[PDB]
């Protein structure tokens, strides 16, 4: 096969889409091919929709998903209060494996991070992880908390030996300011930061956002995915 | 010793201070010796000081402090910016020790989450809690991230053997919403929800804030927590 990486927030509202956009434009810039997989969909009602902002900013077209809920809630308390259940553990494995090929760069974005239920029964973004044999990607803030947000999730990460792929921080503000500033260097100290998106970035129309995107990330690094 | 408990919150501005003080003073209208420590303290140059809020919420006057830092940030960097070394690990462990005693409540409130780094090199308050074998109290919101966020909390604590004493929804909304009352029946299968104090507690005066907090816990737990 090819690449898969699971694509995680350390929180919500950190930019974890728009990080799956711009890694999407900036492979696709260096000539390769992408999906990204949005298994579960929560906060439908207010709109929501990651797969298509992924394919208006960035333009992939393998865009897969299956399940979609109204609730802004974490899965499992989207599909409860839905009264339908949460999609199979087999089919979130077996989509996001029959996604992937060589040449591809397959993105796993994740729902209400990484530990919550995303598939009946009680399995994680983390366990869908193991069993595919993916990296994690890990969206950050550079707001005060990160430093255990990430830390956190770094040890949940390392405790089922799912390898970290690196740091995004998903909104860079301007100007930094004096906690942002000290953030990023010290969250370049655990752990590589593969880019920090500027604040605003989603409003961009798709040749800007391809331009910040080609930018964002280090050409090497895109290219050593696949 | 006595009763030693860690107050640790999920993320920033979760209510960890108010939390500490309605625990304190609901011990005290159970007869407990309380005792609040807050072995770091950064943002002070902002008017911070999480144990004076301490004292006036909830009337305690057994409050320790040790390390201050005048910009709001994680303790590393707040001390770095003010040319500053972090405590040693004995002289966290010390305070905490001199202050434990047969009979007492000690909270011992962190700064900036359970994995930052609160004494140099690398020591965390989960460090710290294995070294004075304390228990943990998680102090969380009602809105969404947190279960994510509680459930690696829960896992770091476990990673080290600190037993979980329970969870704290630091800010309750009045009234909740569907969002707030499905994450708190979630966390409260997770773990045992101690309290979800209402919203605003901070401004209640003493004798309001008392009332809160004796309502808030359940009078068994509370009474339990020292022998
Ligand atoms: N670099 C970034 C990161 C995030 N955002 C926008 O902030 C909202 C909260 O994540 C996102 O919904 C948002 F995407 F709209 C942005 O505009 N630019
Ligand atoms: N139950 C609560 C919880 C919090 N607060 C206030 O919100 C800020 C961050 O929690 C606290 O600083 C605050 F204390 F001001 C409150 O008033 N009552």
């Amino acid at each position: 096969g090819g690449t898969i990486l699971v694509v995680t927030g350390t929180g919500t509202g950190v930019g974890k889409t728009v990080v799956c956009a711009a890694l999407a434009s900036a492979a696709r810039q260096a000539g390769i091919d992408v999906a990204v997989c949005k298994p579960v969909q929560t906060g439908t009602a207010r709109g929501d929709d990651d797969l298509a902002e992924v394919g208006r900013l960035a333009g992939v077209t393998q865009l897969a998903g299956l399940a979609r809920y109204p609730q802004p809630m974490a899965p499992a308390a989207a599909a409860e209060h839905a009264g339908m259940a949460l999609p199979a553990r087999d089919q979130i494995v077996r989509l996001i494996a029959d996604l992937d090929r060589p040449g591809r760069l397959t993105l796993v974005e994740g729902a209400g991070g990484l530990l919550v239920e995303l598939a009946e029964p009680g399995v994680t973004l983390r366990d869908v992880a193991v069993d595919v044999a993916a990296a994690a990607l890990v969206v950050v803030t550079a707001d005060l908390g990160t430093l255990n947000h990430t830390k956190l999730t770094l040890e949940a990460l390392a405790a089922q030996q799912v390898s970290c792929a690196g740091l995004v921080i998903g909104s860079w503000p301007d100007p930094p300011g004096l906690v942002a500033a000290s953030n990023r260097s010290a969250l370049a100290r655990i752990a590589m930061v593969r880019a920090a998106l500027p604040a605003g970035a989603a409003s961009l129309d798709a040749g800007d956002f391809a331009a910040m995107s080609a930018a964002a990330f280090d050409r090497n690094w895109v290219a050593g995915l696949v």
